[PDB]
């Protein structure tokens, strides 16, 4: 394929993408296929001679789309939003066209320099402490990571290297392994599974801090764990505090946990993968208070800031600590892989084509829609809200047994009109309602609640009986 | 931005991308900017109100392009090729449009099922042993990784988990840490830096095996290292054998190293990140002989098989060993991150729009151009070829001191007409000539050699004098 043919097919793909987005409300949000549906529908071997673009696009509609879960359907209310905007799509096309692998400054200077400036743009939009920004010769700085899960692993590896060096400085005869079986990392009992995966990769123990009634990490529970583990010979070295937990969008108390981590010499990493995008709005910035005590901070523009995956933004106070784990000219020692693509183009395009006010309006509309769903639930005494509604998530359930709530969820996902997922809060089975699609409106939320209300009546009938 | 506006701007971006590719030979391949050039040229903060698409695209030409190293210029001869094809670009546009995060089967069934079938397509194109393919209920299988560096880390973590479990089964009182300071991994002295990074992340020792006269790992050097380290109390557990080393495109001997790794219970990972694409051609498949002894095999379609980054293909013999490190319905335990995008669409589009024969012709043209450059060097007795030319890489130098070769390289990269990078073979400073661009032709290679020949005369003058 040459560029002349790409001129034709590329514009045809633009129309196909726009057609799919304009009719996405006509798609069943969750598929009806079963595992293994795809292999019988395509050949067992690659074609020796080429297929036509018409044949391929037909297969996308006939064979791929039936097995697609439409994350950007307005009726997708599962997990958390993922980003989809046309400015990011346009930058992605340019990113693949330039096609550089910026493992070094020389590999493409703009690939590294634009990223550093965009991380300062974003840091200033969130009003981060100046110690996190790279501008003005500061020792801190920011990098794009592939994911928040990778960002958490990177912070743990930097913390592990730092504590090993400190411990061996105090005791030069101490081996890295003898240190290894004493290190312990901490996170909330509401922490994302990325923390457990990072502890396993890094080869250190991980313990969960019990959350309070609001599912937040507090000073008293942390001090109680430190007292026990330090007496047992464990060495606390790393902490993941979460702002906007995956379970119920709760918030660990940084003003309490921060000073404790500092005095204990515990590397404090803040996981705000979903909630972080809201901190560009002044009415939510107070939820970030205490980040000045953190050693690293991370959130996902590819969740709630319209920058298509992959784009996770991570800042650190000391870049030298980051480079220990394997003005800013190179990002090799900031990430797990060595290669990387021109991902900052997506941030640049999104920030410029929306503006700060356009992004703020997008956040506030989603939070407003969240409170609209919460208001509907609060009008039905058969239901209860389990956690305070702050951002684009509502955790609710039928009053009574978990069995009746497991049955309501099964009916919802069986009808395949809307899609949501549950969680477990202590021993309580809880349903989640997450505002996800960029194009979701009040009408979609209202229809979703009517569907939930109807199915709950059928479920409540079947259990009394 | 709505879909109607994307219809206009998306087609405008298609024309901009096609224009850039059609005029890429008019671009200076390596930039003249210095580190820090970008920040003074764009504002210090994001715009509050949106900018226009016209303003942004103008900034791409005025401000971004001067700091771009054009990897797809025909005169880019550095490192190794990276993939850029229009079928992959078209699939990338669709990938971002579907916009699913396939961390689970339910997150989008097609995102996982197409990947498994495409890895069987690719495995059959390389004529891998059936134990690596997923088709027909085999215990093996393949996954797309973000990079070969990440693929090497994943194999090391699986090997580490497996040997820890085996050692603790034989000695139940043995701690994971006591095992940790005895584990040792191996690689060639020509190994990519990804291996050293994986050893540091995994927390294990890494030793280099001395290469032979052809810079290949051999049985005798491996047996000598095993004899020394086993006597010292180290426990060999992981080996990275390289097919197509980054330094000189040498090949470790799998027929010798494979059986040794098997009998020593050493997990054998084969790193063929660049060379692997050539193994779809029958005349090169013999270079892969011995992969039947490997526990995991990896190569990069995003290097030499026209599938735009990111796309690294990894196969394993036992998926259960892979899932230990944190029919095929989930890929969470095959990779470092949890989230992932619909990357298999790029493989599907490239394989179908080119066909196996189209990809074979692309490989053979590059190798033919490599031998054309080698032939020119072999006509000049002032130069020498240091390693046998097999694929798209030629390692050459002026006969004499390293200083005269360091000077020739500095003149080449200072003239900014072509771009290449050097290596070190033992104590010898060596220049690399890599066939990279998809659109490179004989005329480009011939002009590059004339440039090198001219600058070598100037350099040889300045040193005798
Ligand atoms: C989504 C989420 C993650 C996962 O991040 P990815 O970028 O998908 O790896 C981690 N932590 C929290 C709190 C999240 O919401
Ligand atoms: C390029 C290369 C790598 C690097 O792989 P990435 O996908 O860039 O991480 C590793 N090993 C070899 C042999 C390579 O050629």
């Amino acid at each position: 394929m040459n560029a002349s043919e790409f001129r034709r097919r590329g514009k045809e793909m633009v129309d196909y993408v726009a057609n799919y987005m304009e009719g996405i409300e006509g798609r069943q949000v969750y598929p009806d296929v079963e595992p293994g549906y795809l292999r019988p529908l395509i050949p067992a071997a690659a074609p020796q001679e080429p297929d036509t673009f018409e044949d391929i696009i037909n297969d996308v509609e006939k064979i791929i789309m039936p097995g697609v879960t439409h994350w950007h359907s307005p009726y997708f209310f599962a997990y958390f939003p993922t980003a989809s905007s046309y400015p990011a799509m346009l930058a992605d096309m340019l990113c693949g066209a330039i096609g550089c692998i910026g493992f070094s400054w020389a590999a493409s200077p703009a690939c590294t320099e634009l990223e550093t400036v965009m991380m300062d743009w974003l840091g200033k939009m969130l009003e981060l402490p100046k110690a996190f920004l790279n501008e003005k010769a500061g020792e801190g700085g920011g990098v794009i990571q592939g994911s928040a899960s990778e960002a958490t692993l990177v912070a743990l590896l930097a913390a592990r290297t730092k504590v090993i060096h400190r411990l061996q400085a105090a005791s030069p005869e101490l081996t890295q392994a003898a240190i290894m079986e004493k290190l312990v990392a901490y996170s909330s009992d509401q922490a994302h599974s990325s923390v457990e995966r990072a502890g396993l990769i890094g080869g250190v123990k991980l313990k969960a801090i019990p959350s309070d009634g609001n599912f937040a990490m507090r000073a008293s529970a942390l001090q109680e764990a430190l007292e026990r583990d330090k007496a047992a010979g464990l060495i606390p070295f790393f902490m993941v505090a979460t702002l906007g937990t995956t379970t119920c969008c709760s918030f660990d108390n940084l003003l309490e946990v921060g000073p404790i981590c500092n005095k204990e010499d515990i590397w404090l990493h803040v996981d705000a993968a979903y909630a972080g995008s809201a901190f560009i709005c002044p009415e939510f910035r107070h939820l970030l208070n205490g980040v000045e005590f953190a050693d690293s901070f991370n959130f996902n523009p590819h969740k709630w800031l319209l920058v298509n995956f992959d784009c996770s933004a991570m800042w650190v106070k000391k870049r030298t600590d980051l480079t220990g784990a394997f003005l800013i000219t190179d990002y090799r020692h900031w990430q797990i892989p060595l290669g990387r693509r021109f991902r900052s183009l997506k941030m640049w395009f999104v920030f410029r084509m929306y503006g700060v006010k356009g992004l703020q309006a997008y956040i506030r509309k989603h939070v407003q829609l969240s409170h609209e769903f919460e208001s509907l639930v609060r009008q039905d005494p058969r239901f209860e809200i389990c956690v305070e509604v702050i951002l684009g998530l509502v955790c609710f359930r039928l009053k009574g047994s978990n069995k009746v709530n497991e049955a309501l969820l099964q009916r919802i996902n069986s009808a395949k009109k809307i899609h949501l997922v549950p969680c477990h809060l202590r021993d309580k089975f809880v349903l989640r309602f997450a505002i996800c699609s960029r194009t979701v409106e009040s009408a979609h939320v209202q229809r979703a609640w009517e569907h939930i209300k109807e199915l709950a009546a059928d479920v409540l009938r079947a259990e009394r009986e």
